[PDB]
């Protein structure tokens, strides 16, 4: 049937428009009061109608608030809403069991997670995202007042909040690194109906519980819901900067400056330059007009060269953020159901202060700030988990190179099985791509905590969740 996306809550398919977003990370103290009230909510909440309004309307422009909601494992229990038939160990189990085999740094087994992740008992957490602080600090206290906060009726407790904020000017829908992000999404059959080049359809059910292309009986409450995993990723950017600077690559005649063999290194750790001009089709220098045009900037499936052949890391590294996370032709040999299954969609924002001079000149990270990652799949175990634990994880991935290649680490996400995270990374230099680049003991990105959560359907919210 044609997707309701008067019934799929907007964060989802579209997803919600903005300049700074909040997560509300909280804790149900009262189950029947929080049931009562969540029907007062249910009007506020965003749906992909919704932003597809939403959109129409910035794209011809503006006070814009959107509100989703979504329940950790913690939470349906503490409902008591039954969920043993929706989703996998990953979301009953939660993501702190999951830390040690995602890789996160530990003491232990303990992450080194902020407390709030690691100590305290989260059941959901509600996302309001907005043109402005104003905006949203005002749907904030009217979402607070409908659940009770701060008065006698109060039926939820604050765990944790945390702000994101787009980056300014010219570094706007850049991640703090400096690249360009939200390029590349898949395109969701039956919503997204005019793919661009280079973006893969994948079927509704690879995001939306229940439907078509859903590999998993379900409980009826499921169906048009996604499942929600957030992850806090620190960033530290002086620190990456200095490795960068560290290790220009010097092609054949050393006709680059240090500056721009820093710079080619950069854009062979992610798979695209700073502008997200990609590198399979832009391989030794940006190109601005490119990564600005939709119907280009995803045109490419790394099959010229394919994987296969001697020296095939020319244009794009293995372990390049991107080729690890979305393989394109590495794996596409194998079914449509299949690569279709890895994909997600992703809704981060990121968060904190700019790097200050001070921070810059002396080369180290002073200021918390970096990716408030959000991804949505039918199926953590396929899409989250896979990839950071099948792909950016495994050294020796992807099976299609040449058996003499060790492509090494993501050098963005990448982590190793030991808290000895020794990493290394091959193919980042062009002409020399059996040379190891072994990445700093400091991770560039530490996870600082996270959960798993599901984000259900309006008529959920209305016929199970709600009283
Ligand atoms: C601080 C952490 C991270 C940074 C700085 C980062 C940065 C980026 C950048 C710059 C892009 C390229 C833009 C694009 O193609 O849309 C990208 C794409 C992507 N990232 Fe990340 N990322 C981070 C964490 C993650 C994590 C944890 C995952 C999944 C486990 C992930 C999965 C993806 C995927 C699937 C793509 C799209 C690949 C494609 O379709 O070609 N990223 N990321």
């Amino acid at each position: 049937a044609p997707l309701d996306l008067n019934n799929i809550q907007g964060d989802i398919l579209g997803g919600l428009p903005k300049k700074t977003e909040t997560y509300f990370f909280f804790k149900i103290t009262d189950a029947a009061a929080f049931r009562k009230h969540l029907k007062q909510l249910i009007p506020l909440i965003t749906t992909t109608a919704q932003v597809q309004k939403d959109r129409k309307a910035i794209d011809e422009h503006l006070p814009l608030a959107g509100v989703n909601i979504a329940f950790s494992h913690a939470g349906l229990k503490k409902l008591g809403i039954n969920d043993d038939n929706l989703g996998d160990t990953a979301f009953k189990a939660g993501q702190l069991a999951d830390a040690q085999n995602l890789g996160d740094p530990g003491t232990g087994f303990v992450p080194d997670w902020d407390p709030a992740f690691k100590e305290k008992d989260i059941h959901g957490v509600i996302l309001v995202a907005g043109d402005s602080h104003e905006t949203v600090d005002k749907k904030l206290q009217e979402i607070e007042a409908i659940f009770g906060v701060g008065g006698p009726h109060a039926s939820i407790h604050e765990v944790l909040t945390i702000q994101g904020d787009v980056r300014p000017g010219d570094e706007k829908g850049h991640e703090h690194f400096g690249f360009q992000d939200g390029i590349s999404q898949p395109a969701v059959k039956g919503f997204d109906t005019n793919p661009n080049p280079g973006q893969a359809p994948v079927r509704p059910g690879v995001i939306l519980v229940g439907r078509d292309g859903d590999s998993v009986a379900r409980p009826s409450w499921a169906k048009d819901g996604s499942f929600l995993v957030f992850r806090k990723l620190q960033q530290l950017v002086p620190e990456f900067n200095k490795f960068l600077e560290e290790n220009p690559i010097k092609l054949p005649g050393n006709n680059l400056t240090p500056e721009e063999g820093s710079e080619l290194l950069g854009a062979r750790l992610v798979g695209r330059w700073k502008s997200g001009a990609p590198i399979d089709i832009t391989p030794l220098q940006d190109d601005p007009e490119l990564a600005k045009d939709p119907q280009r900037n995803n045109n490419f499936r790394f099959d010229h060269p394919f994987a296969d052949e001697q020296d095939s890391q020319t244009r794009c590294p293995f372990a390049a953020h991107i080729r690890k996370t979305n393989p394109r032709a590495d794996l596409e040999d194998a079914s449509p159901t299949s690569v279709e299954s890895r994909r997600i969609i992703r809704r981060g924002i990121p968060y904190g202060p700019e790097v200050t001079p001070e921070e810059k000149e002396s080369k180290k990270t002073k200021h918390d700030r970096g990716l408030l990652f959000v991804c949505y799949q039918s199926n953590i175990e396929n899409g989250f988990q896979f990839i950071q634990k099948s792909w950016a994880n495994n050294p020796n991935f992807p099976p299609s190179k040449p058996n003499p290649v060790t492509p090494g680490f993501d050098p963005i996400i990448g982590q190793a099985a030991n808290n000895d995270g020794a990493r290394t990374m091959s193919g980042t230099d062009p002409n020399n791509q059996a040379n190891e680049l072994s990445l700093p003991t400091e991770l560039f990105v530490v996870p600082r905590g996270g959960e798993y959560f599901f984000s259900p359907s309006i008529s959920a919210l209305k016929d199970t969740f709600a009283a």
